[PDB]
């Protein structure tokens, strides 16, 4: 037989938010990601020119508050697509890309056990 595994929304609240609020607590590495990046108010008038699909750790954690992720891969994705978009726009040497370096160290630190957990 083949099953295809369910998984309930407050069953990947609890196992993967914890992996989220791991990066937030990085500190001063998450500030520059805590919120949707806002060209205007930060200088970088490019910036949606270069990122097509924004991502940043206020939607991931809706996201999970709200029950929108069917599988544990779509969040792995979503963090995964806030990385990549940093890494893209901003320059190797820059502060926001050494940051973005350090949360993803931390993210796959925390994320490998949970992933293992949930199968
Ligand atoms: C995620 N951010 C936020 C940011 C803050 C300040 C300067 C550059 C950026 N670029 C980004 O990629
Ligand atoms: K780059």
């Amino acid at each position: 037989s083949m099953r295809k595994k369910i998984f309930k929304p407050e069953e990947l609240r609890q196992a993967l938010m914890p992996t989220l609020e791991a990066l937030y607590r990085q500190d001063p590495e998450s500030l520059p990601f805590r919120q949707p990046v806002d060209p205007q108010l930060l200088g970088i008038p490019d910036y949606f020119d270069i990122v097509k699909n924004p991502m940043d750790l206020s939607t991931i954690k809706r996201k999970l508050d709200t029950g929108q992720y069917q599988e544990p891969w779509q969040y792995v994705d979503d963090v995964w697509l806030m990385f990549n978009n940093a890494w893209l726009y901003n320059r190797k040497t820059s502060r926001v890309y050494k940051f973005c370096s350090k949360l993803a160290e931390v993210f796959e630190q925390e994320i490998d056990p949970v992933m293992q957990s949930l199968g």
